[PDB]
């Protein structure tokens, strides 16, 4: 009697690391000084011997069997993204580069002259001498929806994000144009976008959903889509696929996943016209965010982002605050932890559970990274300390007893560290211990016991086996107590 469209079904967790030279795609492991560590105070420690220190690239995630739009965007929220059916994110504190969700809105968006430019000379390529303009339109979103409809060589179109040969084609034409000409088969395109790990209505919906979305420019304010989960939007010119639009519809807007086109229509600038469209979609929706991934400061390919605007994820407060506040400070590939001004020196990582006075970006605040995560910051003791109380609670972990965080010149999978920004704190994890609240876990958390090969209900969290526990344990640091009580949690 299990309803399964209530779940998230996911595989153990996972803790992968490697040299950033060559597995970072970002940076490829090359940073100047000035952008090598994550805050001031680990500079200072490594100052006249920074050569001495390879940078990493490490990410921490779960693979998900069963995932639906609701609990995907609490994900996107604490900072994850999916890779095909893999959820992940960063270890900010010791990636080689910060990568800070980011998401917008229509309100924030600042149109420039180059997106303007964009949108006209897009008007003009789809638009026949025959259309006769509106006397007026309030914004350039009612204008594009009296236009695009109307074209008769232009037409997108929402369908399931389903794999095709025509969609592959483009792929591959794309991906060379940008640099992958290997790495391209059917399979790794068909699992990065298409085969989602989304509920059956959310991939499938109905023909009544898809032909309503597919009116959107014509929907009015206050009107809505019943829509949720994964799409495709295929861009057609005259009947023939010039790109595609891989993009998860979720309760509080729209994440783009990806986007290619036929790189025969690069004088289209279809990256930034798709991202306007998309953020006309959000608007005429009623929904309040267009969610456009990872911003890297220092990276340009991911650093446009910030043209269309927005906020960033402080992954430790579990807040947003808007870009334009905080790019100065992070300009030097910097990891932010805010913390109002007016707050006493932190000697902790932020509660993320027990969280009773959350920042308001809006007062004053300063970057607390160094009292927390610096090379004399409070983090690494106290998550020792958490570590040898956790032992008698059966949790099998270890202490990270290296003195800095990097790695320097003189693997276990399953390991993550002690510390991680926006990871539940082990200290805190201590306290729902403490607390009796991890036997809140009783009669709600799932497990798939690959043994017996069958589901069961734990029913005595404690009594469970020590390897059983740790691994739900680490499940809690990487997505929360509440969200764990409805997983599934493969073992
Ligand atoms: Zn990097």
């Amino acid at each position: 009697a299990m309803d399964f469209t209530d779940k998230l079904i996911i595989s153990r967790p996972l803790y992968i690391s490697d040299n950033a030279d060559p597995k970072c795609g970002y940076c490829n492991g090359k940073k100047d000084s000035s952008h090598k560590f994550a805050s001031p105070g680990w500079s200072d420690f490594y100052k006249g011997d920074e050569d001495k220190v390879e940078l990493q690239s490490s990410t921490v995630g779960f693979n998900s069997e069963l995932v639906n739009a609701e609990t995907y965007d609490k994900l996107c929220n604490l900072g994850f993204r999916r890779s095909g059916s893999f959820m992940y994110k960063t270890d900010m504190l010791r990636n080689c580069c910060r990568l800070y969700t980011i998401r917008t809105n229509e309100k924030y968006l600042t149109m420039s002259k180059e997106l303007k430019t964009s949108l006209k000379r897009f008007k003009k390529k789809i638009t026949s001498p025959e259309f006769k303009p509106q006397p007026k339109y309030v914004s350039w979103i009612d204008e594009l929806c009296d236009y695009e409809p109307k074209s008769t060589s232009f037409k997108a179109v929402f369908e399931p994000a389903e794999f095709t040969d025509e969609k592959y084609d483009l792929y591959v034409r794309y991906q060379h144009y940008i640099h992958s000409d290997e790495d391209n088969t059917p399979s790794q395109f068909e699992s990065f976008l298409c085969d989602t790990p989304f509920t059956d209505s959310e991939i499938t919906g109905t023909e009544k959903e898809w032909e309503q979305l597919n009116n959107w420019h014509n929907l009015q304010p206050g009107e809505r889509v019943t829509k949720n989960g994964p799409a495709h939007e295929c861009y057609y010119h005259n009947g023939k696929l010039i790109a595609l639009s891989v993009l998860d519809f979720l309760p509080s807007g729209v994440s783009s996943v990806y986007f290619i086109w036929d790189p025969d229509y690069y004088d289209w600038s279809l990256g930034k016209v798709s991202a306007l469209r998309e953020l006309a979609l959000v608007s005429k929706i009623g929904r309040p965010y267009y969610y456009l991934g990872y911003y890297i400061d220092d990276c340009p390919k991911m650093n446009y982002k910030a043209k269309f605007g927005g906020e960033i994820l402080d992954v430790c407060n579990q807040k947003y605050v808007p870009l334009s506040k905080i790019h100065q400070i992070i300009k030097h590939n910097e990891l932010f932890v805010g913390l109002n001004s007016t707050v006493a020196s932190p000697d902790s990582e932020i509660l993320i559970t027990s969280a009773s006075d959350k920042i308001n970006f809006d007062e004053p605040f300063i970057n607390a990274v160094d009292d927390i995560y610096g090379p004399n910051g409070n983090a690494s003791q106290n998550a020792i300390t958490s570590v040898a109380k956790l032992r008698k609670y059966g949790i099998n972990y270890s202490p990270d007893l290296q003195r800095s965080i990097y790695k320097e010149i003189p693997k276990d999978v399953y390991r993550i560290p002690n510390v991680v920004p926006g990871l539940v704190p082990l200290m805190e994890i201590v306290s729902l211990f403490e607390s009796g609240k991890m036997n809140e876990l009783n009669n709600n958390v799932v497990l798939f016991d690959t043994k017996i090969n069958a589901l069961r209900i734990v029913r005595d969290f404690i009594s469970e086996k020590p390897e059983i526990k740790t691994v739900i344990t680490d499940v809690i640091r990487l997505i929360g107590l509440d969200n764990t009580k409805k997983a599934i949690i493969i073992i």
